[PDB]
């Protein structure tokens, strides 16, 4: 709650590092030209976007799950060749989806979470979102 360099109340986040940081922080050469805003002034968008993206991700993780249990249903009936590959994709569709959940964690996490809990940090998990989606 309060900065470790400053002893300041965490109380900015900003907009460039996606950090919470102090007024005194904001002074320093690392936020040179950076724009910072009040936690309060902010937290609705994310929560709103975090929101949206959790809902999304958890429809794709039940999609790839029954794509994971049809793969291994074809496996028993499957030539050996075909049964391998079929192994390897249901491997492959089992990360995919341990990503989604941990996401989908984190996810959770924020949004259930602080204001810090939910903007520390907050533009690599919408990276990572963005890219999965993608
Ligand atoms: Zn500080
Ligand atoms: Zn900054």
């Amino acid at each position: 709650d309060h900065c470790a360099r400053h002893g300041e109340k965490l109380l900015l986040f900003c907009q460039e590092d996606s950090k919470v940081i102090c007024w005194l922080c904001e002074r320093s050469q690392e936020h040179r030209g950076h724009h910072t805003f009040l936690m309060e002034e902010v937290a609705q968008e994310y929560h709103v976007k975090l929101q949206t993206a959790l809902e999304m991700l958890r429809q794709k993780q039940q999609e790839a799950e029954t794509e994971r249990n049809q793969v291994a249903k074809r496996v028993p009936k499957a030539p050996p060749e075909e049964k391998e590959a079929l192994i390897a994709r249901g491997k492959a569709l089992g990360e995919q989806t341990q990503y989604m959940r941990e996401l989908i964690s984190e996810l959770e996490h924020r949004l259930q979470g602080s204001m810090m809990d939910l903007l520390q940090g907050v533009d690599g998990i919408i990276k990572r979102i963005e890219n999965m989606t993608l």
